């Protein structure tokens, strides 16, 4: 079923909104070393919290698509924006895609 | 279930709205050392107040996602914005996620 | 009861509006020493007038969250903006949180 | 009760609207020593007129919150704006607070 | 009665509109000595024409609140703006206050 | 009564609209000596035409409020704007005041 | 009758619109000697064409209010703008005044 | 009558719209000697075409109001704008004046 | 008949739209010699194509009003804008005039 | 008739829309020699494609109005814009003209 | 039939949208050699994919109108914008033309 | 058929939304070498994920249209934007094309 792909919808929405708002904060002004270092850690934890809420099939997709940062290097503002954009896009794509596809399967069933 | 995740909604809304508006203030103008210092303390205190209003699952989720500032260093303007934006995003996603997920269950219980 | 938390609603609204408008005045233009010194005193009186209108449970929350300024130092524009923002956010959070939570308890009762 | 807090509504609205519009004028352009001096006097007088229209509880509340200017010094533009904004915010909160609180009592008296 | 406070409503509106439009003219561009000298005279006549239209109770209030300029000195642009703002605010406050208070006494009478 | 204050409404509207539009023109661009000189004369003439259309009470009110320019000096741009704005404000207040006051009497004659 | 004041309404509207549009042209860009000289002549002809369409009572009013330019001098841009503004204002005042006054006499007749 | 003033409406609208749009073009950018020269000729021609479409009364009115340019001098940009704006204003007033005046007669023929 | 004036409406609209859009192109940016030379030729052909679609009466009007360029000189940007504006204005005037005049003859026929 | 003028509507719309959008592109930024050269060729080709879709009358009309570029010279940016704008204007006028003229015939066939 | 011209509508829409969005990307910022080289290749493939979806009649039209780039030269930003604009215009023209023409054939059939 | 082209709609929407939002991020600010490098990898991966969700016909269409980046060179900001914009345009056209084409078939099956 299409609906079994997201095992914990409310959690995924919760982590997703956190990520989107962090990306918005980053876009607004230049960061410094300490916050870049922090955001990197948050990014790694984020992927795991997301995976906790998704079916294995999508964990494996997410794992193919994303990549944790080298722990011996603080990534730049731009790297972090890319890492977070990917997650936001995929997450909005994820929900919008399921709802759209589901709505269409119900429209075909009424005929 | 699901509603049981937030034991004290009004309290979480209250602390959340406080954090959000402080973030708005921080964003508006440059801070000084005393302001930063004060905000670090408010941050520590606000997490503690939030955790009081959350179910254990979410306390822990918060504990995994967040990191309190080192008490022997005043964090920068950017560090504080990231800390607060994380909380705002997560809290807004928390409530939104639950309403949305509850609503999908009620509509699935119609058919 | 959720409604017992604010013992004097009209007073809390009255002091809250005062605080919000002072914050707006401060944001609009640079202050000087005499007005900063005055605002500090108003801030201390404000917390007490608020506490006078709240249940003990919330007085103690407010007391954990806030902090009166050292009387031997005039705080900066930024410190005062932080101190006032916190109060405004918490106060709007307070009312919005109670009304929202109450509205939801009544919606669950009709089922 | 509650309505008994403002003994002379129309008078308080009249003095309040005067203060508000003076604050608008002050905000618009830089003042001179004679203007500041005049405004200090208007301030003293307006509090006295307000207190005439308030119940004793509120007279005292005002007395606790406000501070008349030292008569041997002309206060600055910023000092005057803070003084007036405090009054405007408090007065707007006063009326708003009472209507809102009265309305909640009347709606609670329906059910 | 609240309605006995303004003995000549149309006159007070007529003088009030004159004053408001003069204040608007003053705000628009810098004045010179001759016009400042003229405006001062108009201001003194204005207060009297207003008083002619008000109950004694309010004449005495207006007299406590306002102050004619020293005849041996031409006041500045700013002084004149303050003097006129006070009159406009009080006058709008006056009418709005009476109408509002009256409307509320009629709403209490229907219960 | 009240309507008897303006003996010639259409005339007063006509002269008033003329004054208002001259004020708009003056405000738009800098004048020269011949223009100022001409306007001073128009001013003198317009008051005389107005007085022709007013009841005696109001003629006198106008006479108290206004001052004709010294004929041996061309007044400045600012002097002319003040002179005209006084008239416009007073005339607009005159008509507005009468309609408003008449309307309150008619509504008071309903109940 | 109020309606006898304008003997040729369509002509007065025709000359009035011409004058208003010339004033608009003048406002838009600086003129030169030849066009100023032309506009002066048009202004003198205008007053006469207007007078041709008005009752004697108003011809005499217009004649008291206006003034043809000295034929031995080309007036400035500003003078011409003043001369034309006066005519436009008076003309719009004229029609608006008659229509307004007439409408009010009919409203009094229905009672 | 009144409709008999314009013998050829569609022609007058056609020539009028041409003049108006040339005025728009002139206003948009600086002209050269050949353009000015051409426009002077168009002006002469357009008056002649207009007069063909007007009743004798109005031909004459036009003849009184207008002045053809000296053929041995190319008029300036400002001269041309004044010439054309006069015609546009007069023509728009002409049609507007007639409709308005006709309409007032028809409404007066109702009662 | 008014409707016989335009023998080929669709053609006149077709050539007219072409001319209007060329004028718009010219207004947008500076031309060069080759395009000015081209536009001149188009202008001459345009007048003829228009004339092909009009009754003789209007061909002769158009011929009185317009003028082909000297073939031994490339006209300027401004000349071409004037030449094209005239055609556009007259053409829009032409249609608008006929439709308006026709609509009015039908309104008089229904009475 | 009239509809018989365009033998291939969809083709003419297709080629017309292509020309229009190329004109939009040309207008947006400066071109180079290769771009100009290419556009000249597209121009030649597009006329040929258009003529294929038009009735003989209109082929000829186009042939009279248009001029192909000399093949041994790359035309300028301005030359190309004029060439294309001519076509767009003519084509838009073509379709518009026919619909409008057809519509007037159908409405004339009602009465 | 008009509808047989596009054998694969969904494919043509798919390739068309790709092309339009590439053109938009190119317009937004300056390209470099590698991307210009890539876009050239995409342009050649595009024409073929389009042709795959069209009737032979239109393949041949498209082939007459377009031109693949010399493989021994990387075209400029401008050339690529021209090449892509042509395709977008023609494609939008294509669909709009067929739908419009079809809609008109159905309107003629209902009479 | 037609619906059989996209075997996994929700997946294609998900990967598509990810690509689109990365393109938005790239467009917003300048990237660095690590960001570019990461994006190249994401690009390779996203095509592979897309192909998994498409029918064989479309896999191949994609394979013909796209080109993976050389792994021994980090592509530029412009190269990445072109790569991503191609995919977005194609994917949006893909879904849009299918809905539109399906809709035309269903409406053709009505009549």
């Amino acid at each position: 079923s299409l609906t079994d792909l997201v095992e914990q919808p409310a959690k995924v929405m919760r982590i997703g909104t956190m990520i989107k708002q962090l990306l918005e904060e980053v876009r607004a002004a230049p960061l410094d070393e300490a916050s870049r270092n922090r955001l990197r850690d948050i990014h790694a934890t984020s992927i795991r919290e997301l995976e906790d809420g998704l079916a294995p099939e999508l964990r494996e997709e997410l794992d193919r698509l994303t990549l944790p940062f080298n722990e011996d290097a603080v990534p730049s503002d731009a790297e972090l924006r890319i890492a977070q954009a990917q997650l936001v896009g995929w997450l909005e794509g994820l929900f919008h895609g399921i709802q759209t596809a589901l709505f269409a399967q119900q429209m075909a069933a009424r005929a």
